[PDB]
């Protein structure tokens, strides 16, 4: 149970959620129960439908630009599960099982649209669900989460599990090993060891300056531990390295479209 982490929001008739340099800490997959609703990515400048058998995947430590709207009037669901990079690494003996292809993919894709079958939904409903219901063995999960990113994958000939050695996945690891350190190129630099000219790309390439950046995994810092049932936010604030609550709250507002204490709500309760 613990390699995945769960949530359901509610969504009521026409009612949008906006995120804007929403840094994504770990994989995360979400769908809504029934309905439609619209998805406007920005990074892509595409808009598209989507229902409940749209299965909508978030790549590791990509900066997403995105909306979803409900076109129902009966209210919706939104399920997201965040998957721990414990059991992604679990994976690898599955994925990379079949790495001749996979060298043939390219990496440009990180939101990615899956319409499954009635199966997939079913099993991951049941993650959602903290598994009360139906466990599922370790190896079921492995076999089910491998299989289904790499047919995510063909469908995009593009790789969705990135590799440990990635720029930016060092640059994401280094920063979340210290949330709270005052962050500066020099640093970044210092520790990868590498030439700012080279470390520049991942960040343009997303479309962020430094302080975007940081301020973004911070933000997700922030969520995690606002899940975890800790609930103060002053004490959120200063736990995810920001120096007051006001700028916390002006960022969180920024990236998330609501107010920390609201998003903290519609996680307990
Ligand atoms: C709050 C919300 C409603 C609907 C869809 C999505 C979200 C957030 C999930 C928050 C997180 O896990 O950090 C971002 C990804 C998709």
């Amino acid at each position: 149970k613990k390699s995945f982490q769960t949530n359901v929001y509610r969504m009521s008739k026409f009612d949008t959620y906006i995120f804007n340099n929403l840094y994504i800490n770990d994989y995360k997959m979400f769908w809504i129960d029934s309905g439609i609703a619209k998805l406007i990515d920005k990074n892509c400048l595409v808009s598209y439908e989507i229902n409940s058998s749209s299965i909508i995947l978030l790549k590791k430590n990509s900066i997403q630009r995105f909306s979803l709207t409900s076109l129902s009037d009966e209210n919706i669901n939104v399920s997201v599960i965040t998957i721990s990079d414990s059991f992604i690494r679990s994976l690898k003996s599955y994925i990379l099982g079949d790495l001749m292809i996979r060298n043939l993919y390219s990496e440009n894709k990180d939101l990615l649209l899956w319409n499954c079958e009635h199966n997939d939904i079913a099993v991951l409903s049941e993650v959602v669900n903290g598994f009360r219901e139906i466990n599922y063995s370790d190896e079921f999960l492995k076999v089910f989460f491998s299989g289904f990113f790499s047919k995510v994958e063909k469908k995009y000939n593009s790789i969705f599990i990135t590799d440990d050695l990635d720029a930016m996945e060092k640059i994401s690891c280094l920063v979340k090993s210290d949330i709270t350190r005052n962050w500066r190129w020099a640093d970044i630099c210092g520790e990868l060891r590498t030439n700012r000219m080279i470390l520049k790309k991942e960040l343009e390439s997303r479309g962020v300056k430094f302080r975007e950046l940081i301020n973004s995994i911070r933000i997700s810092y922030s969520i995690s531990l606002m899940k975890t049932g800790e609930f103060k936010i002053k004490q959120i604030a200063y736990q995810s390295g920001f120096a007051s609550v006001s700028y916390f709250s002006t960022v969180f507002k920024s990236t998330m479209n609501v107010a920390p204490s609201e998003y903290l709500f519609m996680l307990t309760g």
